[PDB]
RNA sequence: GGAUUGAAACGCCAUGCUCAGGCUGGCGAGUGGGCGCCACUCUCCA
């Protein structure tokens, strides 16, 4: 693995001056290595429903979503 | 169309099982033993 985040650029001076831009994965302290313990055969069933939050326009309904979930779920 | 302690993350680069050595010297298959005793092609038609 890697050890950190990229930084911002600034574009302008990307090319107002050409410069090259890359991260150096291979270099010393760059690497890491991580474990993991992990699951291998799982299975669930979860029952959730539905609500309308603040932002929700009069004209939402949670039954409209709710049958486009069952739609979408049966379709795959 | 904001958010799964999440979104990104190589085990990698390369290294002879090698040099060499006789299965060799030599020893008899050999002494000697009867295929023997005896048996009708024979009785007819110019």
């Amino acid at each position: 693995e890697v050890s950190s985040k990229i930084p911002k650029p600034n574009p302008a001076t990307a090319m107002r001056d050409r410069k090259p831009l890359y991260f150096l994965v291979d270099d010393g302290s760059n690497r890491q290595q991580r474990a993991a313990t992990l699951l291998r055969n799982v299975d669930y069933v979860i029952e959730a429903h539905f609500e309308l939050t603040d932002k929700a326009g009069a004209e939402d309904n949670a039954g409209k979503h709710l049958d486009i979930f069952r739609r979408r779920a049966r379709a795959g």
